[PDB]
């Protein structure tokens, strides 16, 4: 029924190249998603799909201009300008991704967190709109953004936040983390799986820490795999496993 | 005190010219909003400000393509393309407006209804984020947009839906309607005041055959002000300084008072 596919801010834009886009990779990814959705239409199987991407070479480079170290602590200043400028950057990125998805007849739509998400001690994030969108078989595309934080003023909600939240808030059947590594790497090897068992000895060794952690905190079950290898995204969507499983 | 300024009529954009932008007007408007903010600082008086704009030559033109009359009613079709297409056009318009506002150091930020608003018989419209933005003295810029409803459909939410809703939710003290005309025209002349001693008398005239506005636009604005027990002005947003004055509470168009 409901799958959430995160596109790791990396396979979409080169983070060391401010304002860059990996066009061919992006166009391939859109195609695989399209082929996947098409596959389901054939099996006459109804699938609901949400998409998340990061700030890639857009969010971060601009955010940077408004983060200064106040004694080992990231601080946002000049947000009278910074809030918009970070919104704008993320909008450019969001537009580019949605347009490309659209060119493949993928019914993508923009979800812009900065407008309504408050990263308060208790995350505030009304999903009413998204649930409706899913009833119409639209594909909400959500992105890491700048958001208000009723405690610290501003925060940079990331995909790793949105994904688990929504998976749980919406009861997602499948969770996908597309990225530039074949899965969670230990000693440079993608562990086949991650449970309640070998978990303990992994948090220690330490998808990164942040993820794994608040994706067990929601008792989720997602796959971390490589979005750069042609066909991986397609397969991932059909309920295959090509990377690291994280069950909770 | 919380003010909501609606940039309406066609003061920002000529809807008969695809993707029209009245640059000069928009730039002057930003100035005036600036003059006003700088003023309220010098007089050490706290002002929270929200701006709202419509679709102009961006919304309706694009939306038209996805609207049909079926069995007498309106209905949205092909929204697998349509929803983004309308979002896209409204995002562009918002960008241009906010960029210009920022170019005058107005701390404007974007509020995109399409992403989170559900058009029911009551709006589902979480204003939490807006509250925190005002708290930090940002200027939230909300715009008419496409939105899903709770009945298998879609609906255009206008400034007309947004303003009233926010005035209630945030308890605004001042509503400002910048329009294409000098106020509520009663005999090609704007009525100075409209209060609980002439409202019905005015509403009834507005329904008449001598009224210059048959659109039922004024009637609606008047009613929302009373409904919120606050104050509002309907003025010509095309006249130099009207927006600055209005923001100070002294513009000369039509006052509507049901505060207290
Ligand atoms: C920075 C913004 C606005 C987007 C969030 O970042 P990503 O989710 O893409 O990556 P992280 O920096 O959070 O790891
Ligand atoms: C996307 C669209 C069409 C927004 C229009 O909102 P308005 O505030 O202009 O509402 P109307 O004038 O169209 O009634």
């Amino acid at each position: 029924m409901l799958t959430i596919l995160k596109l790791g801010g990396s396979i979409l834009s080169d983070k060391n190249v401010p304002y860059s886009i990996k066009w061919d990779n992006l166009e391939r990814i859109a195609m695989e998603i399209k082929n996947a959705l098409d596959y389901y239409k054939n099996q006459n199987k109804e699938i609901k799909l949400i998409l998340v991407h990061g700030g890639g070479a857009f969010g971060h480079p601009v955010a940077k201009k408004y983060l200064k170290i106040e004694d080992g602590k990231k601080i946002f200043i000049n947000m009278e300008k910074g809030f918009w400028e970070i919104q704008r950057a993320m909008r450019r990125f969001n537009n580019i991704i949605i347009d490309t998805l659209q060119s493949y007849d993928i019914p993508a739509v923009s979800i812009q967190p900065s407008s309504f998400v408050v990263f308060g001690d208790k995350l505030i994030f009304d999903t009413s709109a998204i649930k409706e969108m899913l009833k119409r078989n639209l594909v909400p595309v959500i992105h890491g953004d700048i958001v208000i934080d009723d405690k610290n003023g501003y925060r940079i909600i990331s995909g790793d936040d949105i994904v688990p939240y929504l998976a749980n808030e919406l009861k997602a059947d499948l969770i996908l983390y597309a990225t530039d590594v074949d899965g969670v790497l230990i000693d440079n090897k993608p562990i086949k799986r991650i449970d309640k068992n070998n978990i303990y000895k992994i948090l220690n060794y330490l998808g990164m820490k942040y993820k794994i952690e608040m994706i067990r905190k929601n008792k989720c079950r997602g796959f971390v795999f490589n979005g750069n290898k042609a066909n991986n995204i397609y397969k991932a969507l059909l309920g295959e496993v090509e990377g690291t499983e994280i069950d909770f």
